[PDB]
């Protein structure tokens, strides 16, 4: 029935949409499309500061990266700020989650796999954390750009949430590193719209966002009960039907969080 309601959802939105809760100890796992392929669009940037945290003592979030107005080709709302004092590492991985920046996120793979190897050392690390299915081939912003069916720059529902459970949830980062990832995703600010939106204030919410040409648009989350409970929230989306153009509906995901919401809150005794 739940289903269902996914399918409404769809025909309403002229949208396909993407969902992913796993089973916890109380609850059965959601799933509507979860192994279906969805662009990735800024979601990435969750694991990408997982994986240059777990690759560098935290020491190296204090090295200073120098960039030019040359590398921002993206929507760059930190980066522009700081493209002539520079900005360090951890400057960079707060301004990825936070604030979805492109040239940010960019640095960032050149940081981890060297220039022309990020894409290549960011799917490695989702390798490392047993995803075998999802991938990254481009950098910002052409990665938002692929056509719809194209693999390239892909993840599914399902294999995205079990990284971020693995990475908020999970032993994949010791507990210094792993706060200050919950700490930027907790702090983010493109979210509120989306899985923040679908959820009762007294439930804790930590996010990154994605969107991105078709009408794509993504959210990936881990949320708390009131009680400490927490779960990992996964709604992906997009509109090929408008063509490269075509609007995003925010709206689609905060639907989508508030059946999720709706099926993890009410108790039945
Ligand atoms: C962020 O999560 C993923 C994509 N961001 C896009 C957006 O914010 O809509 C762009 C990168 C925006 N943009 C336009 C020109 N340069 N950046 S994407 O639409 O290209």
């Amino acid at each position: 029935d739940l289903a269902d309601r996914f399918a409404e959802l769809e025909r309403r939105y002229d949208a396909r949409l993407g969902v992913y809760v796993p089973a916890t100890g109380t609850t059965a796992a959601i799933e509507y499309r979860a192994d279906e392929r969805f662009a990735f669009c800024s979601t990435f940037k969750a694991p990408l500061v997982a994986a240059v945290l777990h690759q560098n003592p935290l020491t190296h979030l204090d090295k200073l990266i120098t960039y030019t107005s040359d590398d921002i080709r993206s929507i760059s709302p930190v980066a522009q700020q700081h493209v002539q004092t520079g900005m360090t590492i951890g400057q960079l991985c707060d301004a990825a989650i936070r604030y979805s920046d492109g040239t940010a996120a960019n640095l960032l793979l050149a940081d981890l796999g060297g220039p022309g190897g990020g894409t290549a050392a960011f799917t490695g690390y989702l390798r490392s954390l047993g995803d075998t299915v999802s991938r990254l081939d481009a950098e910002e912003p052409e990665l938002n750009r692929d056509p719809p069916g194209d693999e390239r720059d892909t993840t599914t529902p399902h294999a995205i949430a079990l990284v971020l459970q693995q990475l908020v949830l999970g032993n994949a980062l010791p507990p210094d590193k792993r706060a200050l990832l919950t700490d930027w995703m907790a702090r983010n600010t493109t979210g509120a719209k989306r899985i923040r939106a679908g959820f009762p204030a007294d439930w804790k919410v930590i996010d990154k966002t994605g969107t991105g040409d078709y009408g794509r648009a993504n959210d990936i989350a881990v949320v708390w009960s009131p009680t400490g409970v927490p779960y990992v929230v996964a709604v992906m989306s997009d509109r090929a039907g408008g063509g490269y153009d075509a609007e995003p509906r925010e709206a689609l995901l905060a639907e989508a969080a508030t059946c999720v919401a709706g099926v993890l809150a009410l108790e039945h005794h």
